[PDB]
């Protein structure tokens, strides 16, 4: 019944949804053994690249990372927690941090690669991608499994650095916040976010509705609109959770 | 062992070959259950939509079905051929004529379409979609199945004409014409295709080679590349097949 939906309260925070989801669709479609399966994985490659140009991705998750180290060191003297724990998360925090300063540049590996160059060039054509656009994609489709897989792992292993950050601070930052209980009144709500960076909203799919969230800085807005847009009603009052993190 | 590459000798055929891979994806990705297919599946539609303005689709279709239609009526008075292929042929190409003229606009509908214009906007923005930047996206897959493999159904539906009409033509001209053995020496290859509309061309992967095709308007040219641009040798003879339709 439940449905999740998030928002970035910076520029910094949407170019990192973004990369989250890019590389989790990397990750969700081995083995690629067709046109659908590799036009695919190439897309959410060549996305990624262009997400990168949004801003300084490694900078921000080297400072994140030691910002998440301190905010860690708060919770030490607290009985109750699991110092265990604590501890853990320092270690796997310094360690993607010296990982990802020590890495090469941000997928300049990826750039780089003389494949992925040939098909990102191609994809800007509408029928981007068939043997007579692509023949070198096309017989890289005829190898065996096991030399695509291997091409593939290779691939992802180079982004690793970034991926390991990147899952260690967004998840930090998710729980960082607990969900609240709010009241919007004839589909309308606006508050301070504070500087967080993140929004975290549930609705129900029952209510039929789902939110648009406008804002300038910080200061957020939402309309709870519905699917439909004649049959569709606004509710007078809805209840929904909320999470500023 | 063989691999197996097409080469349009014309614009129309350019355009027809885009259009029958498309609509292949479309099909292959059923049922749409998250975002990995849903954007894989809205992808192939906006491409599909692009690859519409290179032409005039519907117009050389309806030329092309009644053009086959008289190529099959050669092949009436030969003894060895059965007449109930020769008739159900001709049935359906006249069929799918008719379904093809009375149809509405090509992909009108799927214009019009309210979610596909939405996520349409979407895509050309780097990390295209994620719940923030595709609510409405995000909402629709949180429904049950069959809602969503309703107006995925009806959506192809408004395809089936052209798919129809299209699976046809291309089917018989593949068929049009038979592979011949060839030779290309120190990697290059040359001759007329006449008014061909298209080449087939069939190598061996274990030669580690790949053919690019130029030209100005039939008169086709072949260079045999290696995968690798180092190690990578052209033999002095290859042998091919060649098929031009």
């Amino acid at each position: 019944t439940q449905v999740l939906f998030e928002h970035p309260l910076n520029e910094k925070m949407r170019t990192w949804l973004r990369i989250e989801f890019l590389i989790q669709q990397l990750s969700i479609n081995l083995p690629i053994a067709d046109h659908a399966g590799a036009l695919h994985f190439f897309r959410n490659i060549s996305d990624l690249l262009d997400v990168f140009e949004r801003g300084e991705v490694r900078t921000e998750l080297l400072k994140e990372l030691e910002r998440q180290q301190r905010k860690l060191q708060a919770w030490v003297e607290v009985p109750g927690v699991d110092q265990d724990r604590i501890e853990a998360l320092r270690q796997q925090l310094k360690s993607a941090g010296s990982v990802l300063i020590s890495a090469p540049r941000i997928g300049q590996q990826l750039r780089e690669d003389r494949l992925i160059a040939l098909v990102r060039q191609r994809l800007s054509i509408p029928g981007g991608c068939c043997s007579f656009d692509l023949p070198t994609l096309h017989i890289w489709l005829h190898l065996q499994q096991a030399q695509r897989d291997a091409q593939i792992e290779s691939w992802l292993a180079s982004l690793n650095p970034l991926t390991q950050a990147l899952t260690l601070v967004l998840d930090l930052i998710r729980n960082s916040a607990p969900f609240r209980k709010q009241t919007s009144l004839n589909g309308f709500y606006q508050d301070n976010g504070d500087d967080a960076d993140l929004l975290r909203l549930m609705l129900t799919l029952d209510s039929q509705l789902y939110p648009q969230i406008s804002g300038h800085k910080s200061r957020f807005a939402i309309r709870f609109m519905p699917l439909d847009s004649e049959n569709g009603l606004v509710p007078e009052r809805l209840d929904f959770e909320l999470a500023c993190c």
